[PDB]
């Protein structure tokens, strides 16, 4: 499986400071730019007040691809990764319905935009593909390097639907075309912590992507009572600009 437990407590109150900002970014200038995802998207008080921060919020896909994201970046800049050949890389939320409607073959762009090429697949750790169906947030984690994939359902107590995995593994053959060897391939369940409340989706999703891309056990690091705290941790990273300074992950890696 791979993951360990977290080296720290993964979710944890924020200082006063970061609080306070945090708050602020809720009561803002409507119009105020308050931050800019790797996806490029503007992100601005409607966004945090309307779309993150109530503990009842069902969170939109700038806040959810912007985290996820950043998520990828944090890894590529610890490993060092060349900006083409990335050790996690992340989808946006197009991806998914492009899939379904297209299958793998009408994903080339999306693909390559993703760095996720024949020749680096196997180079990449993690890939995390976020999916949205019937309003309901999931993960899927393609590991490369350990031939899985899995589809992290928060509803499931983290187990993923069959349609999904069969799908993951379509598009890996996709990819890898005579480097795939189908039966090195599996699916793989991981424990997660169970989804009582519909609207936390999002968050759980990306807790989760948080865990697998660092190699923690999500299952042992938090609880679904730490999401309204979790959704402004978010918030202070989506205004930091990332995974970095106050917020690095380093001392979970």
């Amino acid at each position: 499986s791979g993951l360990r437990p977290p080296a720290r407590q993964l979710i944890t109150p924020l200082s006063e400071e970061w609080r306070s900002r945090v708050e602020a970014a809720r009561n803002a200038n409507p119009a105020t730019e308050l931050a800019k995802t790797l996806e490029g998207q503007p992100l601005v008080r409607r966004d945090f007040e309307e779309k993150l921060l109530p503990a009842t919020a069902w969170l939109n896909d700038n806040v959810i691809i912007g985290a996820i994201f950043y998520i990828a970046d944090y890894v590529n800049t610890k490993k060092g990764a060349p900006n083409q050949e990335p050790k996690c890389t992340a989808f946006t939320s197009f991806f998914w319905p492009r899939l379904l409607s297209h299958g793998p073959g009408g994903c080339g762009r999306l693909l390559r935009r993703a760095n996720v090429r024949k020749a680096n697949f196997l180079d990449i750790d993690t890939i995390l593909i976020p999916i949205c169906e019937s309003s309901h947030w999931t993960l899927a984690v393609i590991r490369p390097g350990r031939r899985t994939v899995s589809h992290l359902d928060s509803m499931a107590a983290g187990r993923g639907s069959e349609r999904v995995k069969a799908k993951l593994l379509e598009l890996v053959k996709f990819v890898l075309e005579d480097q795939f060897v189908e039966a090195e391939w599996q699916a793989v369940d991981f424990q997660a912590p169970r989804q009582t409340n519909g609207w936390d989706c999002g968050v759980f999703t990306i807790t989760n992507a948080i865990c697998l891309a660092l190699g923690v056990d999500p299952a042992q690091a938090y609880t679904e009572a730490q999401l309204p705290l979790q959704r402004q941790r978010i918030a202070a990273v989506l205004l930091n600009g990332g995974f970095k300074g106050d917020f690095t992950l380093d001392d979970l890696h």
